[PDB]
């Protein structure tokens, strides 16, 4: 791989988002050691994995649950022993039990107490990276740039050196990020962030269906891809900033499968802003008709899509 971090996320800790705090292997599961040592095995360098803001921090501004946070460490020990890096996914469209950042049931400074809280945990770690936030959206650009702004701060008072991946209000698009339709874009509000640490990276998302919510296993055209990660890549070029692709998925179909090439060949390409990327999705909990798993078979074999992804790992 041209490209510092590639892999997937390992998806399951986030599911059953409604059940607080849920119960492990009912409503939602950690992911097996050997899911790691599979990906390992393809080249993948780097796991993304989503967990609830409500599972890990059962009361705002409160202590971390502990139980919680032994599953993330189990899988902080998984990924260190096959040479992985694990991108901490709070995975949560900014709200906490239904209501959004901002409001009064949820101030911004709660989201910065979660992440003060975690960093303090994985500071003395150089395989943990901080994903601030899953797709925030239903906030405009520049109230979450400040809610973004107030939480890496918080990160970086705890001491903590660790990459911090910073996504933009809806649901964090590579490409709408300098849209500017309804108001201030991703570009324009996200510019005015200061990092002390100097280790920031900007996460986006990107899929390839109708209305880039990854709903259909649908690509627009054969280029799509590649066409929608140019605004975001020179965006991040300008402000002499790096980026991270933290989801994207391509359906297993020919023009998906060439669309799929197209943009990770873009990215390599692009690798001086790119850092890096993890496909959504794997884990053991996806339906086998699930058209973006990677999870390998129950017989051992891979899944169409991860003979293209281990080329550029
Ligand atoms: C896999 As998603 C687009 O709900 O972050
Ligand atoms: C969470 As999806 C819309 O990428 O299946």
């Amino acid at each position: 791989h041209m490209l510092k971090y590639v892999g997937v996320n390992l998806s399951g800790a986030e599911f059953n988002s409604r059940k607080k705090p849920g119960t492990l292997f009912k409503d939602y599961t950690y992911p097996a050691a050997s899911d790691f040592s599979y990906f390992a095995g393809k080249g993948m360098n780097t796991i993304r994995l989503p967990f609830l803001w409500e599972r890990v921090q059962p009361e705002l501004n409160g202590p971390l649950d502990q139980a919680q946070l032994g599953l993330i460490k189990k899988s902080l020990e998984a990924a260190k022993a096959n040479k992985q890096y694990l991108i901490l996914d709070l995975h949560n469209y900014a709200t906490y039990s239904g209501k959004r950042i901002g409001t009064s049931d949820v101030p911004a400074g709660a989201l910065a107490d979660l992440w003060r809280r975690l960093a303090l945990e994985f500071k003395d770690d150089k395989a943990v990276i901080f994903g601030l936030m899953n797709e925030p959206n239903g906030i405009s650009a520049p109230d979450w740039a400040n809610a973004a702004q107030g939480t890496i701060t918080a990160i970086r008072k705890t001491g903590a050196k660790n990459l911090i991946l910073v996504p933009g209000t809806a649901y964090t698009g590579a490409h709408s990020w300098r849209s500017t339709s309804y108001g201030v874009s991703n570009a324009k509000a996200l510019e005015i962030l200061k990092d002390p640490g100097n280790n920031l990276a900007f996460e986006a998302h990107q899929y390839l269906d109708k209305d880039y919510s990854g709903t259909k296993p649908v690509c627009t055209s054969d280029s799509v891809g590649q066409e929608k990660l140019q605004g975001f890549t020179s965006w991040l070029r300008e402000n002499k900033q790096k980026g991270f692709l933290g989801e994207f998925a391509t359906a297993n179909n020919p023009v998906c499968d060439k669309a799929l090439e197209g943009m990770l060949t873009y990215m390599e390409k692009n690798s001086d802003v790119w850092l890096g990327w993890t496909w959504w999705a794997a884990g053991a909990w996806w339906k086998p008709d699930y058209p973006f798993t990677v999870q390998p078979g129950k017989d051992g074999s891979d899944k169409p899509q991860m003979a293209i992804l281990s080329k550029y790992a």
